[PDB]
């Protein structure tokens, strides 16, 4: 028992992190087979960074412009290309620690683990949710670009995020591993705003189910509501609408607890209208929306 | 920028996790050099578990009673001994992935990363604080015993925790890697209660400094108080007393923000008396005490 925000063990990804240097800029790269992937803005200089023409910048580079370092061993670059906002550096050595992997793009509301890295060296691991506005609430300092986000599924690493930038609100933006940004962001030193965000309703309900499984029951009630009536409450509090497929995804949790989804929605309605009255749920005094139904099932099956 | 509860990258510990089986009981072990460490209650049966005599139980075992498995490779046990509540199984192969390591016992209020494991296979990673009452608030299911807690410091892994049990309140208890319990707990199937807990004051103040560094300033005020006057407020709200050494540990954070510790204590005093009035600090609606000053400095130096 217990419920904790939990990252995937990071070992398989740690074995893939390298350091990529171009000029005076150094960031992280991801070394899979004989290709290193990193943010293309490593080829920027202090003048280009406001609005650089990356095709021009890459044409003016040669393989020897790129210093790649796998710990102490220097890797020899034998080719370079651009794929959207990611640079691909072909190297003369296949990474012997390459796991089984996929490049996957995730949906808003889904979670992944971030391995924060600096100078090719992993520093920490934590869980992030892709917000509805395509930002993540991370912890990134200078030198963290090229850190990746991932999920693990039977020894296969599904990479879904590479870090590129921070926004003025302190949230973070990046690309998939094909180099395509999540959200309407671009890789240059401009003041970019994320769209308005919303709360991930299905995740809040999953977390309420986690709470029941772990013994927090004070917010439950005898009431049940309808899908249409709940979605009216959801719009008023800036929550996403609940779909029938969401009810179906929550099926296993509703089954394990014996609490119908629309029974739990009545509890959420009262929580939104009344607050918590000084009480906590799973150690929080606000409603948490960064746990997926999958995340909850992962920790709550044996309880 | 951003501030997130962050675990250490788990790769060095992942390479040490094995599965230990004795009879029908299976849990995790920690394989360092040619010794595997695991909870001694793996040698219990369904009848002994209420109050077993472990010296008797181990005398009645032989090396072939222990099935050790490093993934698919079976490890041959060539010796066994007991050290307090930990069993030490000597094996015929030194773990080639053994990191530089220490066995360290941590103090209440300090944090560590937990690598949750099942059947020798790592499942997730998260951060825990040792509570003043020597429990941790983890996430552990059946089969998780032998999972370890650790910190990493320049490629040296300091192991500080091995998991043994869950208490009726849903919190967790275990030993150091010498097999000595944290707290007044024993490894048997009895209903054990933890002592009353208290809030780790120095950690709350460190987290308030993290908040300022990240731009949360609404709780600040022009007031300053004295150490003696703050500690009177601390006792009323079940907070630990603040010592001069705590003020000194917070020195770097006070320096970086230009906010004296006793200036921040005045803010904490008002927060304790008035609450938050619907506002949040670093995404929380309660005062967080599981971040050490060290944890904060790790994420807040570049900001
Ligand atoms: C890459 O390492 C870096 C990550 C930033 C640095 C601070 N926190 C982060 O997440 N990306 C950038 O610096 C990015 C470069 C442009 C894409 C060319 N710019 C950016 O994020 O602008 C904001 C910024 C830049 C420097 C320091 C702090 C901040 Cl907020
Ligand atoms: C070891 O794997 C196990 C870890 C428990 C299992 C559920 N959550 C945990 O943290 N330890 C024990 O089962 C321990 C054995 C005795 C030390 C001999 N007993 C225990 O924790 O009692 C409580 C218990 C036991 C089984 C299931 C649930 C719970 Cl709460």
């Amino acid at each position: 028992s217990g419920f904790r925000k939990m990252a995937f063990p990071s070992g398989k990804v740690e074995g893939c992190m390298v350091q990529v240097t171009c000029g005076t800029t150094t960031l992280n790269g991801l070394w899979l087979d004989d290709v290193v992937y990193c943010p293309r803005h490593v080829i920027c200089t202090s003048e280009d960074m406001l609005n650089p023409n990356y095709e021009d910048l890459l044409i003016r580079k040669s393989n020897h412009n790129f210093l790649v370092q796998a710990g102490n061993v220097q890797l020899r670059v034998i080719g370079h290309s651009m794929q959207n906002c990611v640079l691909k550096l072909k190297v003369d050595t296949a990474n012997p620690k390459t796991p089984k992997y996929k490049f996957v793009r995730i949906q808003p509301g889904q979670t992944f683990s971030v391995l924060a890295c600096y100078n090719g060296s992993p520093s920490g691991v934590y869980q992030c949710a892709m917000r509805p506005n395509f930002t993540i609430k991370g912890s990134f300092l200078n030198g963290s670009c090229g850190s990746v986000g991932f999920n693990i599924d039977y020894d296969c690493v599904s990479f879904c995020y590479m870090h590129h930038m921070e926004l003025p609100t302190g949230v973070h933006a990046g690309t998939d591993l094909e180099g395509n940004f999540y959200g309407p962001f671009v890789d240059r030193q401009t003041a970019q705003a994320a769209g308005t965000d919303t709360t991930i309703t299905v995740n809040v309900l999953a977390w309420l189910y986690a709470a029941v499984i772990n013994g927090d029951r004070w917010f439950l009630n005898r009431f049940t509501t309808t899908l249409n009536d709940f979605n009216l409450v959801a719009m008023k509090y800036n929550y996403e609408p609940l779909t029938q497929d969401h009810v179906d995804i929550l099926g296993p949790l509703s089954a394990q607890t014996g609490i119908a989804v629309l029974d739990m929605c009545a509890s959420l309605k009262e929580l939104l209208q009344n607050g918590m009255n000084g009480r906590t749920i799973l150690g929080s005094a606000l409603l948490e929306d960064e746990f997926t139904p999958f995340d909850v099932v992962r920790q709550c099956s044996g309880v």
